[PDB]
């Protein structure tokens, strides 16, 4: 019942999505030069730094907020892939996969505290 416990557990998931070879094309912001139609598909660029970042500066009061900018990294790349079958879309759905897996426990967690200190 720690509110405060996602925070970390957050902290961990994303050392293991660095680890992961499947993050390697979302741990920065879109490089705008090799794809400069992609602000044009996509409203609101999101990777994996700037999600530590936030976190790490404060900015997310739950891990609700996380999983959004997580999941828009996913759909960001969702929408600009030309192909289902493209190699940076595939790593998205291994690694969305990974992270659903794993930030399930964690957002269960933490409603659940949030609704014992409400009781
Ligand atoms: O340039 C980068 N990221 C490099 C940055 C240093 C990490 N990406 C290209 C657009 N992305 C896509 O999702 C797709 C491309 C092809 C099909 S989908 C992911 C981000």
């Amino acid at each position: 019942y720690d509110i405060q416990a996602w925070k970390k557990q957050c902290e961990e998931l994303l050392n293991l999505i660095f680890q992961c070879e499947d993050s390697e094309p979302f741990r920065q912001p879109v490089d705008l030069l090799e794809y400069p139609d992609y602000r044009d598909i996509i409203d609101t660029p999101m990777d994996f730094a700037t999600v530590r970042e936030t976190l790490e500066a404060g900015n997310y009061e739950s891990p609700m907020e996380l999983c959004k900018d997580v999941r828009l990294i996913f759909s960001n790349s969702k929408a600009y892939t030309p192909s289902k079958r493209s190699r940076i879309y595939s790593m998205s759905l291994r690694l969305s996969a990974f992270f659903e897996e794993h930030i399930s426990s964690v957002l269960s967690d933490y409603k659940s505290a949030l609704r014992f200190h409400k009781r």
